[PDB]
C-alpha cells in the first residue's frame, strides 16, 4: 500500500525487465484471446475497457459470459467500469485473488494496476492450454 513490492521495480528501476514482463503477457493474453479471434497489441489501453478482461475470464475458467452481464461496446465510463469490476468479480466467483488495483485505476489507463492484473492471472493460469 505504501508497501513497494518486486513488481513495483518494473516501472523506475528496472525498464529491461517491464520489457520482457510485456512481451511475456501479451504472448499470454493472445494465446487465449485468439481462440475468440481477439488480439492485443497494445497492452497500455486495450484493457482499459473492461471487454478484454471479462471475455479473458471466461476463456481462463471455461465460463460462458452472458452478453446481459457486461458491456460489449461501452459507452461510457460507467460502463468500462461496470466491466472491469465485474471481470474482477468472476475472479473472486473462481476463487481467485482479489486485485490490489481499483476498477477505475484500470479504466484510466494505469500501467501499474493494468499489467498486476495480466501478471496475476498470468502467474495463475500460465500452463494452461
Amino acid at each position: 500500500r505504501f508497501e513497494r513490492d518486486a513488481f513495483d521495480t518494473l516501472f523506475d528501476h528496472a525498464p529491461d525487465k517491464l520489457s520482457v514482463v510485456k512481451k511475456s503477457l501479451i504472448t499470454f493474453v493472445n494465446k487465449h484471446l485468439n481462440k475468440l479471434n481477439l488480439e492485443v497489441t497494445e497492452l497500455e489501453t486495450q484493457f482499459a475497457d473492461g471487454v478484454y478482461l471479462v471475455l479473458l475470464m471466461g476463456l481462463l475458467e471455461d465460463y460462458f459470459v452472458p452478453l446481459h452481464h457486461f458491456y460489449l461496446t461501452p459507452e461510457s465510463f460507467d460502463q468500462k467500469v461496470h466491466n472491469v469490476s465485474f471481470a474482477f468479480e468472476l475472479m473472486l466467483d473462481g476463487g481467485l485473488k482479489k486485485p490490489k488495483a481499483r476498477p477505475e485505476d484500470v479504466v484510466n489507463l494505469d500501467l501499474k494496476s493494468t499489467l498486476r492484473v495480466l501478471y496475476n492471472l498470468f502467474t495463475k493460469y500460465k500452463n494452461v492450454e
